[PDB]
C-alpha cells in the first residue's frame, strides 16, 4: 500500500493539493491506458466527421449524435456503480482485519511454556513456527504475491518456515482439499504434549493457548471464505457493461456538432470536450478503484504488503519466544515513588 | 459459486473486459428468458403499429405513447430496487458466515480426548461425527441441494453420517419440531461420559469443548433463523410490481413514433431502441440478482457449494482426530538457531 | 411470518411472478383500505368536476390543479421515507436476534447436572423451567400475542410454566418495576444449591452455566430495550404527514383536466390515472410495511410467531434434560474404519 | 422517552393517523417557535410587498424573487442533512446500549457470595452499591438530568448511594480527572477481600465476578467516550447554515408575485404557500430531531429516562442480593412428569 | 476536540444558532484560506471582464461562460464526495475506539497482585508502567502530537515512562520493525514471574490478567492497522480533482453576464453571487472536514487529545495500584437496612 497518513495530519491549505503530484499508486497510473484509448477513439471519430463525411452523411451523423446525447442518461451508471464500489470497499477493509497476527499466541507462548534449556527453546520455536506456517499456507492460497514468492512447497522448506521432516509428514497426509489446517492441529497436539511433560503448569494456561490458536484459525477461515466466495460475477458484468456502454454512447453523443446548423445546445466549438473527459475520468477511474481493490492480495501498488508482513511475523515471533523468555530488565523505582 | 478472484488480482486493462466473455453464472444466463420475452413483445407491438393500424388508430396510439413516455418516470424503480438489493446482499453475506465449520471443535477433540487404543479412537470419531451431523441436519432443512442429496434419513444412514442404532434412537425421540438439535445434545453427553472415564483430564478442557459446541449450535441457530424469517413478502411483491409495471409502460412509451408527424423528442427512427434494451438489461438483471441471491442455498450457479462443503468437513474432521492424534513430526532445529 | 424461502431457491422465470398471486401477508391485504379510500376520493372529485361545477368554477379548478401539480414535488417524500424504512428494517432484524433461545443452557444443563434419580430429574426440569419463564415474562411484556395468550399470571400457572408455590413467591417479592428478572436470579441460586449438594462437579462447569444464564439475560434485556425505547415519535409524525400531504396534493394535481382547453401536459383524457395509482401503491404501501414492522411482536401476518416459539422452547427444553440425560446410542464403528 | 409501541402492534388503518394527535414529544412542540418565526417573517415581507412598495420597487423585488427562486436549488440541503441525521441516529442508538445495567453482576453476586448472617449481607449490599455508584458517577457527568438531580456529592450521600465514610475516602483520593473509576476499583478490592475470608469458594467464581465488573467498566467508558468526543462542530455549523440559508432564500423566492405581470410559474395568487410551509416543516423539523437527539441524556421529552433507570437499578440491585440470596421456592413437580 | 455536548442537551430555539458564533474548531477557520482564494479569483475575473475586455472578446467570454454553466453539472461532485466523507467518518469513529484504555488491566492488577511491602508495590507499578508504555510506543507512531511531545526515546526516559535499564534492554533487542510490542511481552513475563513467587494466587487470575493484556494488544494492533493501511490514495486524488475542477468551472460559469444582451437565465446583475459562494462553502468545507478527520491524531483543533489522555492514563494507572490496593472504606450499613 501507499501510506500518506503522516502527510495529512493537519489541514492547512494544500493537504490534498500536494497528493495529486504523486505517481506511485495514483489515478493516473490506473487510467493511463483506458483514458488514452478513449482520447484516441474520440479524436478519430471527430477527425473523420470533420474531414471525410459528405453533407447528407454529416446530417445523418447529427441526428445520431442528438439521439445518443438525449438518451444516454437512461443508463443507470451512478446507481449501479455506487452500490458495487460500496461492496468492494466494505469487503476490502473486512479482508484486512482477517489477516492473522501471531502476537497474542506470541505473548502466551513466550511466558507460559517453561524451560530455559534447549528443549523448551526448541518447543517454543516449533510452536511459533507452526502458528506462522498455518498463516503462510493460507496466504499462499489467497494471494498471488505470496504464491509467486513460494511457487511450491520446496520454497517453503528453503525459507526456513518448514523442516523437511515436516514436509514429509505434510505430504504423507492424504487429503484432496486445501491443507492450510494442518499446522493448526500440530500446534494443539504439541501444546498438549508440552503440558503432559510439565512444561505448561496447569490446564487454564493450556486452554488459553488453545483459545488463541482457535482465534487464529478463525482468522484463516475468514481469509479462505473471502477468497472462495467472491463478489457475484453478475454484478461485475453489469457494472462493466454499464460504464463501457455509457462511454460508448458518449463517444457519439458528446461530439461537437456544427455551430452553423444552429442546434439547441451545440453553439460553441472547442474541439476538446473538457467536461466529457472529466466525466470519463471520474466514472472510469471510480470503476478502476474497484478493479484494484476487488482482490487486495495481488501485486498492485495499493494491495496489501503481504510478503513484508510474513517476514515481520516470522522475525518477531521467533524473536519474542527465544531471546525474551525470562530476559527481563531490572525492577527499579520510577520517578514517582514518594 | 463461480470463483474468479485469481483472475482479478491486478488491474491491467481488461480486468473486467474478459469476465464478460464467460457464460457459467452470468447475467446472460439469467436474463435469457425475460429479455427475449421483452424483445418479442416490443417487436410485436412495433410491427402491429407499423403494418396493421389505420391512420386515426395510429394517431390515438401516438397520444398513448406520449402519455406513457411522460408518466412512466413517476414509478420509483431505483428507490425501491436499491433498498431491496441492499437487503438481499446483506443477508447473503450474513448467511455465508453462519455456515458451521467443524475446525475449532476438531482442534480441541484431536488433542484433548486421550487414548491411542480403539476405544478413544471410536470416541473421537463419534464426537466429530455428531458435530458434523448437527450441521447436516440443518443444512438439509435450509438448502434444496442437500435435501436432494439426502431425501430421507435413510440416505443419511447410507452415507455414513449416521449408524442405524443412532437412526433408531433418533426416531424414538418424539418431537413435532425440527430435530437438528439432537446431535448437539449427544455431543455434550458423550463429552461428559468421556470426562468421567478419564479420557479428558480436567474440567477446563471439557468446558472449552462444550463452549465450541455451543458456538457451532449458535451457527446452526443462525441458519435456522435466516431460513425461517425470510425477507418480508410485501417487499418482494412491491419490487416485482415496480419492475414489471415500469417495463410494461416502456413497451408502449419507448416505441419509435412517426418522424413525419414531427413530435418533440421522436425525430429519428432506428427500429431498435438500444438504450431501452440497455435500461431493461440493467434494471431487470439487477432484479434477477436478488432473485438468485434471496436463497443462496439452492441450485443456482452462484449459490453456495453446500454438498462439496459437507464432503470436505466430513473428510477433514474424521482425518484430523484419527490419523493426527499423537502423530507429530520430529522436533528439529530451524535455519535460525545460533 | 409468511415463509416462502423454499419457493425461491432457484431463479427460473416466475421466481417472483408467482409470489404476487398470494393473499396471506401481501401488499394487497395491507393497502385494501387506504387504496379504496384514495380511489373513492379521487373519483368523487373527478365526478364533481365533470358534472357539477360551472365554467368559471372549472376554470378556477384548472389553475388550482396546475398549481398543485407543479408544487407537489417540493414535498420530500422519498428522502424522509427511505431513512425511516431503513430504521424500521434495521430494528426489525435486530429485534429478531434478541429473542432468547434456551439451547445453550439446554446443552449445559442436560450434561453437567448429575443424578439419574428423581431429585436430579426435578432439578434439571426446574432449571430449564426457570430459563423458559425468564423468557416468557419478557415476551408477555414486549408482545401483544403472548399477552393475549397469557392475560394474567394465573394463565402462566395453568399452562405449566409456573407452579403455584412459585406464584406465591413471585407475588411476595415487592417491586413496582417489571419482574422479568426474577427467574434469572432463581436459576443462579438453584445452580449454586445444586453445586453445593454435589450435583455439579467443579466450579468451571457452574461458571459456564452461569455465563449462559447471563447471555440469556442480556437477550431479554435487549428485548426490553427495543420495546421501551421506540423509534422517536417525531419521525413517525413526519413520515405520515409526508405521505398523506403528498397524496392529498395528488388528489387535486393528478386530476385529468379538459383537453379542449389545451394545457401543456394535459392532452389525453383517460379517466383512470394508472401511474398516479401505481405511485400511491408504491409510496403508501412502502409506508404500510413500516407500519407493520415497527412492532414485529403483534398479530400481523408477518410478525414473529412468538407463541409457536414459546411452545417449541418449552417442549424441547423439557425434552432434552429429562429423556436425553444419559440416554446415548451405542458407540459403533462407522463406514470408514480401516 | 415517549413509548407508543403497544399502540402500533397491528396495522389496521389509522396506525400512524392517531399518533399525529399527540402533543407530548411531537414535531409540533419542537417546531412551535421556528415555524411561527418563519410565518411571521414571510407574512411581514408579503404585506410590505403588497401594501408599501412603489411600482419600480416592486419591479425590482420581482427580479430579486425570480433570482432567489431560480438559484436556491444550488444549496445542498438534503445531501448534507441526510448524512448528519444518519450520524445522529447511529450515535443515539449506540449511546443507549452503552448504559450500564447491573443485572449480570447482580446474578453473580446474589449467588456466589456466601453467608446468611449480617456480614455477608452487608458485603453483598456494599458490592452492589459500588456497582451502582460506578454508574451514577458517570451518568451525572454525561447527563444534565442526573446532574440536576445530584448537583454535588452531598446529594449522592443523602440519597443513600454513598455513606459519608466513602465520601471522605472519595475526597481524600487526589486526582484532577473524572473520578468515575473509583468504585470500580473498590469493587474488585472488596471482591478479593471477600474471597480471602472464604465468602467466595474458588478462583473461577471470583474471576467471573471481575469479568462482569470489567464489562460494566467498558460500558461506562463507552458513555465517557460518546460524551467527550462529540459530533464534530464543523458538521453542526454546516447543517445549520444550510437549513437557515435555504429558508432565508425561500423567504424571498417563494413569495407570490403579481399575476397581472404574467411571469412563467407565478400565475395563481393564494397568499398562503402550502407547499413552502410543508417543505419548511419537513426540513426544519428534520433538523430539530437531530437537535433533540444529539444529546439524548438531557431533559427533552424523548431523551432517555435516566433518573427512573437509576432508581430502578438501585432498587432491583439491593433487592436481589438481600431478600433473594437463598430464598428459593419449593422444588415441586410440573404438569409434565409421567 | 471541541466538546459542546453540555450546550446542546435540550432543544429550545438557538440550539445550533449559538454554536455558529464559535471560532475554535469551526468551518470558518478551515475555509479561511480557500474561500478567500476563491473570492479573489472570482472578483479578479469579474473586474477583468467588466473593465478590460473588448466587445468581441466579451462576446466570446459570454459563450464560454454559457458553456461552462451548462456543462459543469456533468461533474459528479456529490456522488463521489458523499462516499468519501462516509469512509472518513466511519474510520474516524473506528479509530477512536481502538485507543487503549488501561482500566481493565488496572482493576485486575490492583486486586490480584498481592503484597503490601515495597516489592509488591514495585511489581504492580512496573506492570502498569509496561501496560502504559505499550500504548505510548504505538501512539508516538500513529500520532504527530505524541511524536512532537516525544521526539526520541530519551524523552520517553525523562518523562518517567521508562527507566534507563529498560532503555538499554529496549535498545539491545535487535529488530528492524516497529518495537511497540516489546512491553506487551515484558508484561506477560513479569506476570508469570509474579505468579511463580506467590504474588498471584491461582492460574485463573493470571489467565485473566493475560487476557486483558491481549485485549490491549489487539487495541494497539488496530491502531497500527488504521495508521498503516490508509484510505486509498486514488480516492483522495479523485475527490480533490472533483471539487477543484467543479469550482474551477464555476469561476467562469457563475459569472454575471451582461443583462443588456438578454440571455435566458442571466437577467439580474448583483456583482456578488450569494448562492455560488454558499455552494462553494458547503462543498469545499465538506471536503475540508474530510481533510481534518482523515488523520484524527494530528494537531488540528478537533483531532483527538492524545497527550492529555496519556497523562490521564499514567496518573490514574499509577494511582489505582499504589494507593488503592487494600485501602477500602469501612463497611457500614446503608439507609436501607431494615
Ligand atoms: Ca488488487
Ligand atoms: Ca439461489
Ligand atoms: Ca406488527
Ligand atoms: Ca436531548
Ligand atoms: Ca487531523
Amino acid at each position: 500500500t501507499v501510506t500518506y497518513t503522516n502527510r495529512v495530519a493537519d489541514a492547512r491549505l494544500g493537504t490534498f493539493s500536494q497528493l495529486l503530484l504523486q505517481w506511485k499508486g495514483s489515478i493516473y497510473k490506473l487510467l493511463y491506458s483506458e483514458f488514452l484509448i478513449f482520447i484516441s477513439l474520440y479524436f478519430a471519430i471527430s477527425l473523420v466527421y470533420r474531414l471525410i463525411l459528405s453533407e447528407s452523411q454529416r446530417l445523418m451523423f447529427e441526428k445520431l449524435a442528438l439521439y445518443c446525447n438525449s438518451y444516454a442518461e437512461l443508463i443507470p451508471v451512478s446507481f449501479v456503480l455506487g452500490f458495487y464500489v460500496s461492496l468492494v470497499v466494505s469487503r476490502w477493509w473486512a479482508q484486512y482485519e482477517s489477516i492473522p497476527w501471531p502476537d497474542r499466541i506470541m505473548n502466551l507462548v513466550s511466558c507460559n511454556v517453561d524451560g530455559e534449556d534447549e528443549y523448551g527453546r526448541l518447543l517454543r520455536r516449533t510452536l511459533m513456527r507452526y502458528s506462522n506456517l498455518c498463516s503462510v499456507l493460507i496466504l499462499r492460497s489467497v494471494s498471488t504475491a505470496v504464491y509467486k514468492r513460494f511457487p511450491s512447497m520446496e520454497h517453503v522448506v528453503r525459507a526456513g518456515l518448514m523442516t523437511p521432516e515436516e514436509h514429509k509428514k505434510f505430504e504423507s497426509l492424504n487429503s484432496p482439499h486445501n491443507k492450510f489446517w494442518i499446522p493448526c492441529v500440530w500446534f494443539s497436539n504439541l501444546a498438549v504434549k508440552a503440558r503432559n511433560e510439565g512444561r505448561i503448569r496447569d490446564s487454564v494456561l493450556l486452554q488459553g493457548i488453545l483459545n488463541e490458536l482457535n482465534t487464529l484459525r478463525s482468522q484463516c477461515g475468514r481469509l479462505y471464505g473471502y477468497d472462495w466466495i467472491s463478489i457475484p460475477l453478475v454484478y461485475t458484468q453489469v457494472v462493466t457493461v454499464a460504464v463501457y456502454s455509457f462511454f460508448l454512447a458518449c463517444l457519439i453523443g458528446r461530439q461537437f456538432l456544427d455551430p452553423e446548423k444552429a442546434y439547441p445546445g451545440h453553439e460553441l466549438d472547442l474541439f476538446v470536450p473538457v467536461f466529457t473527459f472529466l466525466q470519463f475520468f471520474f466514472y472510469a477511474g471510480w470503476l478502476k478503484v474497484a478493479e484494484q481493490l476487488i482482490n487486495p492480495f495481488g501485486e498492485d501498488d495499493d494491495d496489501f504488503e503481504t510478503n513484508w508482513l510474513i517476514d515481520r511475523n516470522l522475525q518477531v515471533s521467533l524473536m519474542a519466544v527465544d531471546e525474551m523468555h525470562q530476559d527481563l530488565p531490572i525492577l527499579e523505582k520510577d520517578l514517582y515513588w514518594n
